[PDB]
């Protein structure tokens, strides 16, 4: 399938661009590259620093008339610095104005652990440790759910959330709207198979951003896994006449999740995108699932701590 069914009926293109790191000079390009090659879900970040960019990047292929905006699955996230009633719906507005949309189809949780206020998004102590704030994410979500009752949200969602923390939420008092996907670190060597599993059993999707291992991150010393260099996979993917990253993206879209591959090289992200015509088999995707490490290449130390911190939890 080329796309998931949310529980609001909505169609969600199986694929999207991702944009974490897209330096600003360079996203506008990446962006309208990935609309020419046929993506039609974006997902941006308030966190990312590039909304503005990615925005121009729209607007002009609908003024081109290539799309519109009815064609297009935008999402972005709310930073945990804003959880707060009146910073959240500002954090919004200026997520719309940067984008220049006048609603969002997807609004996500960046981070479970609400944060200290500011123009920071790990605002430390003189130690260095971050402060976080009261607000809980039952909070915003609260307020968020006000967004998509208003129109300016056709859904929300969350990121980096264990299934407690969608507990949660699912069984709040007074709970109007369920959120429709649970944005996580997912590839070969972290298959998430119990939170899939879970997320599936309560009419949740999962998309799965870091499909290739994300080989990019700063500071990865060289002896890390990698995935597009693992033979297996090499091998897997030379026999369907198609690149390693091709099959890291195909494998989620097999499970049914939504993958975000990330790139600024035209190249790569027109390569990113030609995995509809061809089929993993069965033994494939065993021996593709069979790599799970339980391994995290996010993963941020100065986070370990805070109390939501959700990668203790087994799932
Ligand atoms: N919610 C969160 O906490 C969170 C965290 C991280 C990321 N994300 C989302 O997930 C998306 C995934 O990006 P990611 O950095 O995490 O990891 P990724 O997509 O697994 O890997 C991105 C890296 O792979 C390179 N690449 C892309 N296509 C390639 C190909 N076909 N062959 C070889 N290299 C290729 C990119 O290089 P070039 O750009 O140089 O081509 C970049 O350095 C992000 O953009 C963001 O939207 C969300």
């Amino acid at each position: 399938s080329t796309f998931v069914e949310l529980s609001t009926k909505a169609k969600m293109p199986i694929v999207g661009l991702g944009t974490w790191q897209s330096p600003p000079g360079q996203v506008k390009e990446a962006v309208k590259v990935a609309i020419d090659a046929g993506y039609r879900h974006i997902d941006c970040a308030y966190a990312y620093y590039n909304e503005h960019e990615v925005g121009e990047a729209i607007q002009e292929k609908i003024k081109e008339k290539a799309v519109r905006r009815e064609d297009l699955f935008i999402v972005s996230k709310l930073w945990p610095t804003c959880f707060e009633r009146k910073l959240l719906k500002e954090a919004f507005q200026k997520t719309l104005t940067d984008l220049k949309l006048d609603y969002l189809d997807l609004y996500l949780i960046h981070w479970p652990q609400g944060l200290q206020p500011g123009k920071e998004l790990f605002p430390k102590d003189d130690q260095g440790n971050v402060l976080t704030s009261k607000i809980t994410f039952l909070d915003a979500w609260e307020v968020m759910e006000e967004l998509v009752d208003e129109g300016l949200v056709k859904a929300l969602g969350v990121s980096n959330f264990n299934h407690f923390q969608i507990e949660r939420i699912l069984n709040k008092p007074g709970l109007k709207h369920k959120p429709v996907t649970n944005q996580v670190e997912c590839h070969p060597y972290l298959t998430q198979e119990k939170l899939i599993e879970y997320c599936h059993s309560k009419g949740i999707t999962v998309t799965a951003y870091s499909p290739l291992g994300s080989p990019n991150r700063p500071w990865a010393k060289p002896e890390d896994p990698s995935l597009l260099e693992d033979p297996k996979i090499k091998e897997i993917a030379a026999k369907h006449k198609k690149t390693s990253a091709q099959v890291l993206i195909r494998f989620h879209i097999q499970r049914n999740v939504v993958v975000i591959p990330k790139s600024v090289t035209p190249a790569r992200i027109h390569e990113n995108f030609q995995v509809f015509d061809f089929q993993l088999s069965d033994q494939e995707m065993a021996t593709i699932l069979g790599f799970n490490r339980n391994w995290r290449a996010c993963l941020l130390p100065e986070t370990v701590n805070m109390e939501e911190y959700p990668y203790d939890a087994e799932y």
